[PDB]
Protein backbone atom coordinates (compact mmCIF):
# COMPACT_ATOMS: atom_id res chain seq x y z
CA UNK A 1 0.00 0.00 0.00
CA UNK A 2 1.52 3.33 -1.16
CA UNK A 3 1.17 7.00 -0.04
CA UNK A 4 1.58 10.26 -1.98
CA UNK A 5 4.17 12.56 -0.30
CA UNK A 6 4.97 16.28 -0.76
CA UNK A 7 8.22 16.18 -2.84
CA UNK A 8 9.84 18.80 -0.57
CA UNK A 9 9.38 16.46 2.51
CA UNK A 10 11.62 13.94 0.69
CA UNK A 11 14.42 16.54 0.27
CA UNK A 12 13.57 17.65 -3.28
CA UNK A 13 14.47 21.26 -4.09
CA UNK A 14 10.97 22.04 -5.48
CA UNK A 15 10.07 24.63 -2.77
CA UNK A 16 9.21 28.19 -3.91
CA UNK A 17 12.74 29.31 -2.94
CA UNK A 18 14.55 26.26 -4.42
CA UNK A 19 15.17 24.92 -0.92
CA UNK A 20 13.71 21.66 0.53
CA UNK A 21 11.84 20.63 3.65
CA UNK A 22 13.57 17.27 3.97
CA UNK A 23 12.43 15.59 7.19
CA UNK A 24 14.43 13.20 9.37
CA UNK A 25 12.39 10.01 9.64
CA UNK A 26 13.57 6.37 9.64
CA UNK A 27 9.97 5.30 8.94
CA UNK A 28 9.65 7.55 5.86
CA UNK A 29 13.12 6.36 4.66
CA UNK A 30 12.04 2.70 4.97
CA UNK A 31 8.76 3.45 3.10
CA UNK A 32 10.78 5.12 0.30
CA UNK A 33 13.25 2.20 0.19
CA UNK A 34 10.25 -0.14 -0.34
CA UNK A 35 8.95 2.01 -3.25
CA UNK A 36 5.84 3.05 -1.31
CA UNK A 37 6.38 6.84 -1.14
CA UNK A 38 5.39 8.61 -4.29
CA UNK A 39 7.00 12.04 -4.42
CA UNK A 40 4.65 14.71 -5.73
CA UNK A 41 4.68 18.50 -5.94
CA UNK A 42 1.33 20.09 -6.86
CA UNK A 43 2.86 23.46 -7.82
CA UNK A 44 5.56 22.04 -10.08
CA UNK A 45 3.00 19.52 -11.54
CA UNK A 46 0.61 22.44 -12.16
CA UNK A 47 3.20 24.21 -14.29
CA UNK A 48 4.81 26.64 -11.84
CA UNK A 49 8.61 27.17 -11.94
CA UNK A 50 11.25 26.75 -9.19
CA UNK A 51 11.93 29.38 -7.89
CA UNK A 52 8.50 31.11 -7.85
CA UNK A 53 7.05 33.96 -5.76
CA UNK A 54 5.20 33.24 -2.50
CA UNK A 55 1.44 32.77 -2.81
CA UNK A 56 -1.51 32.74 -0.44
CA UNK A 57 -5.08 31.51 -0.70
CA UNK A 58 -7.83 34.12 -0.81
CA UNK A 59 -10.87 31.85 -0.61
CA UNK A 60 -10.89 29.62 -3.72
CA UNK A 61 -8.27 31.92 -5.37
CA UNK A 62 -4.48 31.58 -4.94
CA UNK A 63 -2.56 34.79 -5.62
CA UNK A 64 0.97 36.20 -5.32
CA UNK A 65 1.69 39.44 -3.34
CA UNK A 66 1.63 41.39 -6.63
CA UNK A 67 -1.92 40.18 -7.41
CA UNK A 68 -0.98 37.53 -10.01
CA UNK A 69 -3.66 34.85 -9.96
CA UNK A 70 -2.11 31.34 -9.99
CA UNK A 71 -5.30 29.35 -9.14
CA UNK A 72 -5.24 27.58 -12.55
CA UNK A 73 -1.86 25.94 -11.70
CA UNK A 74 -2.81 25.19 -8.09
CA UNK A 75 -6.01 23.46 -9.29
CA UNK A 76 -4.16 21.55 -12.05
CA UNK A 77 -1.61 20.28 -9.50
CA UNK A 78 -4.44 19.40 -7.09
CA UNK A 79 -6.28 17.39 -9.83
CA UNK A 80 -3.01 15.63 -10.87
CA UNK A 81 -2.43 14.58 -7.21
CA UNK A 82 -5.93 13.05 -7.18
CA UNK A 83 -5.29 11.36 -10.55
CA UNK A 84 -2.09 9.77 -9.22
CA UNK A 85 -3.94 8.50 -6.11
CA UNK A 86 -6.86 7.03 -8.12
CA UNK A 87 -4.49 5.35 -10.62
CA UNK A 88 -2.22 3.85 -7.90
CA UNK A 89 -4.96 2.98 -5.37
CA UNK A 90 -3.57 5.49 -2.83
CA UNK A 91 -5.84 6.61 0.03
CA UNK A 92 -3.27 8.37 2.36
CA UNK A 93 -1.28 11.56 1.80
CA UNK A 94 1.71 13.03 3.68
CA UNK A 95 1.68 16.73 2.81
CA UNK A 96 3.70 19.80 3.91
CA UNK A 97 2.00 21.97 6.60
CA UNK A 98 1.21 25.71 6.06
CA UNK A 99 1.31 25.43 2.25
CA UNK A 100 -1.40 26.96 0.01
CA UNK A 101 -1.23 23.54 -1.80
CA UNK A 102 -0.23 20.96 0.90
CA UNK A 103 -1.34 22.62 4.21
CA UNK A 104 -3.79 20.44 6.18
CA UNK A 105 -4.23 22.14 9.56
CA UNK A 106 -2.94 25.65 8.87
CA UNK A 107 -2.33 28.06 5.96
CA UNK A 108 -1.37 31.78 5.65
CA UNK A 109 -4.43 34.13 5.92
CA UNK A 110 -4.11 35.70 2.43
CA UNK A 111 -3.04 39.12 3.69
CA UNK A 112 0.76 38.58 3.13
CA UNK A 113 1.55 39.58 6.73
CA UNK A 114 3.03 36.35 8.17
CA UNK A 115 -0.22 35.49 9.98
CA UNK A 116 -1.28 31.84 9.89
CA UNK A 117 -4.92 30.62 10.31
CA UNK A 118 -6.67 27.21 10.57
CA UNK A 119 -7.36 25.83 7.11
CA UNK A 120 -6.14 23.68 4.24
CA UNK A 121 -4.32 23.94 0.91
CA UNK A 122 -6.01 23.31 -2.46
CA UNK A 123 -4.49 19.83 -2.96
CA UNK A 124 -5.39 18.71 0.59
CA UNK A 125 -8.95 20.04 0.20
CA UNK A 126 -9.41 18.10 -3.06
CA UNK A 127 -7.85 14.89 -1.74
CA UNK A 128 -9.99 14.94 1.49
CA UNK A 129 -13.13 15.65 -0.60
CA UNK A 130 -12.43 12.35 -2.47
CA UNK A 131 -11.96 10.22 0.66
CA UNK A 132 -8.14 10.48 0.82
CA UNK A 133 -6.79 11.04 4.36
CA UNK A 134 -4.22 13.84 4.55
CA UNK A 135 -1.61 13.99 7.31
CA UNK A 136 1.17 16.55 7.90
CA UNK A 137 4.89 16.06 8.89
CA UNK A 138 3.69 16.71 12.51
CA UNK A 139 1.44 13.57 12.33
CA UNK A 140 3.87 10.84 11.18
CA UNK A 141 2.90 8.38 14.02
CA UNK A 142 -0.81 8.79 13.17
CA UNK A 143 -0.08 8.31 9.39
CA UNK A 144 2.13 5.29 10.12
CA UNK A 145 -0.56 3.67 12.26
CA UNK A 146 -3.27 4.35 9.63
CA UNK A 147 -1.04 2.84 6.92
CA UNK A 148 -0.07 -0.24 9.10
CA UNK A 149 -3.74 -0.99 9.77
CA UNK A 150 -4.78 -1.34 6.05
S1 LIG B 1 3.69 22.69 -3.47
FE1 LIG B 1 3.64 21.26 -1.64
S2 LIG B 1 5.11 19.55 -2.25
FE2 LIG B 1 5.54 21.30 -3.66
S3 LIG B 1 7.24 22.44 -2.64
FE3 LIG B 1 5.24 23.47 -2.00
S4 LIG B 1 4.72 22.42 -0.01
FE4 LIG B 1 6.32 21.07 -1.03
Amino acid sequence: EKIIVSACLLGQPVRYDGQSKGIVSNWLDALGAEGRALAFCPEVAGGLPTPRPPAERQGEHVVTESGLDVTAEFDRGAELALGLCLAQGIRFALLKEGSPSCGSGRIYNGRFEGVSMAGEGKTTALLRRHGIQVFSEDQLPELALALSLV
